[PDB]
This record gives C-alpha cells, sequence and structure tokens, in this order.
C-alpha cells in the first residue's frame, strides 16, 4: 500500500530516522508531483528492499 | 502497526489466504480473540518473522 | 472505561463492522495482552478520536 | 533480561510500534549501541517503568 | 510471552522466591499437562497483575 | 537519482550550507515535503541546474 | 577476546541476523555503558555456548 | 558551514581531541587537501554524523 514516511516507520514500528538511513542506502521511494509533495512509499516494496538485505 | 488480516496483506502486496497460509506456518498473532473477534496482527512483527525465515 | 468490541458498539449504538471501519481508519486501540484475550479500547479515547473526525 | 524490540514487545503482549512509542517517553534502553547493532533492553527495568507510569 | 519460573524471575531480574510470593498474594498462573509439566506463566498477565498492585 | 541533502552535498564535494545556498537561489527540489518530511532532491536535476548556471 | 557484533559475525563467518537470532535464544552477552556503547560479546563464551547446543 | 577543528570543538562544546577521536570512527570531512592544508569540516554533516550515532 501506498505509505508516508510517518505510516512506513510505524508499519515497520522503528524510527522516522530509522526509515532516512534505509532510503540512503538504496530502499525504494514511489512518486510524487515535484514540489509541494511529501515522499512516498510502497510498503510492498520496501518489505521486499527489507528481506533481500539478508536473503542468501 | 495493528491491522487486520485485509490490512496485512495490502501492506505485504499479497492475498488474505496468503496471510492466513502464513499463519499456519507460525507467523506471529497480536491479540486475536477466536470467536466473535477478527484478528489483529503486529505488521512489524510480521515483517520480522518474513526476513528471518530466508534469512542467512 | 475498559471495553470490548461488543460493549463499544453497544456505547456508540452501531454494528460490529463500523468499529471495525474506525479500527481501520486509525480508532484507538488498547494493548489487551497477546493471542489469548480480545482487542480492548478506552471507551474515552474512541470517543475524542469520533469527535476530533470532524473536529477543525 | 536483556531482549530485543521483538521480544520485549512478546513480554508485554505488546505492538512493537508500543514499544517504540514508549521509547519516545522516556522508556529505558541498556545497549542502544549503535548503526551496526540493534537496541537491546532490559526488560526487569522496562517493567519498572511501565509500573512506575500509571502508579500512585 | 509463556515463560516457566526461573524465565519470569530473570524477566523481572528478580528472585525465584520473589516469584513464589507473587503466587501466594494471587499472582496469575497458567495450566499445564498432569505430572511432568513445570508451572507456567503468562509474562504478559504478571506484568498486568504486578502493574495494578499500586495503579490509580 | 533521489537523494538526501547530505548525499547531495556528498555528490557535489560540497558543504550542506551551500546546498542551501543554491536552494535559495532556485536550485531544482524534487520532494519539498510536509513537516517531518526531509527533503528530497534529484542528483540529475540539480546537475544540469549547476552546469547551466555559468555555462557560455 | 572481546568482539562487537560485526566482529563476531566475522568470526563464525556469518550473517548479523545469525548472531541476533542466537542472541534470542539464550547466546551470552557481556555489558558495557547504557546506551552509547555497542553489544559487545565475550567470543570465548559464546564459543562454548554453540558447542554446549548439542554436546552429549 | 565550514569551520577548522578550533570552531568545530567550540560549535559542539567540545575538546580539540575529541574531534580528533571522532575523525577516526568515521566522522565526515569536508576539505581534508594534504600537507600545507588545513581540515575543514561541515558543521551541518557532523552534526548530522553525531545524531545518527546513538539515534534509534
Amino acid at each position: 500500500m501506498e505509505v508516508n514516511k510517518k505510516q512506513l516507520a510505524d508499519i515497520f514500528g522503528a524510527s522516522i530516522r530509522t526509515i532516512q538511513n534505509w532510503q540512503e542506502q538504496g530502499m525504494p521511494v514511489l512518486r510524487g508531483g515535484g514540489k509541494g509533495n511529501e515522499v512516498l512509499y510502497d510498503s510492498a516494496a520496501v518489505i521486499k528492499w527489507y528481506a533481500e538485505r539478508d536473503a542468501c
């Protein structure tokens, strides 16, 4: 599902700064409008990204 | 995040049948009652369980 | 007060499925204590949530 | 005992999200460590903090 | 979580004698299965009991 | 690529303050975000903007 | 020897995820300072625990 | 801002030695140069590095 940074953090039971550090490490982001629009995330793709970090 | 089966499925980009199927394999359930009760899930704990299943 | 889903729907004169909607929309839930006892609610907090829905 | 966020949550019959919310409210942390090692908690110290929070 | 007497003491950072005295004062216990299974505890229920001892 | 202020400054071999100064001078921003939203930049767009500014 | 989590994984030829699950299973941990110092391990103590998992 | 070792220490309310020790621990340096070059720092990047050090 479509989530904002705050909603993503809550889904992971994590800090917002925990979210931002993951972004720096190549964590996927969705879209918006270009200046005047919050960063959006696909929870499914973030979960897949989190999982493949330590997949064999 | 505390979510229902439909929400958890949305979060994972999965079918409800996949969530039921994960539960049968031992996926953690947060307070979820029995009868007259919808089940609540810890999205964060289900995500933890997910990654550790094919983790190294 | 400490109420279950049945008691809460009762207090709101609503269907249980309606209570399940409010939960999916972000309505506050207590911390029961695991997959043994039901979801619990704080009636006071649910009322404030209900009221702050169209408080602006 | 020394536990991770998921264990502390299991111990309290709570969500991982509830643990994070408690962390923001001043809930004691044993080994926050540093980005590289997850956060460790003193279950005894968290319980003492929980009990002192709604006590006379 | 489901714990034995030794695990519950460690969770409380306490003496097993401390636990046995809580039992006498009415601290909640789980069930088992006729000769073999030790006394089991719901950590969540025990914390709830610990806190209610002088809650407002 | 989509980067935060620190990453952009790292990419340019510049201080974060120079990035803020470029922002005030009309450097393109990708995700302005709400509050609690960090600012996201398009590295490719900031580079094009950089080259145009003293190009002949 | 005294090692941090990254160092113990390398000693074991393992992922960080593997070390964390062992911790969850009761693998010994040292002490520190209180949220600042990383989790520390006694390699000797950890090896004894690894071996005693199915020593006769 | 771009500041020298003495300025950064003053900004942090810290000893120059602490700054050196943070440098050994991986703290970002801006204009480092070689010899006949004193070290410049991005105060904004050092602050970010500081906060994420014991952040969740």
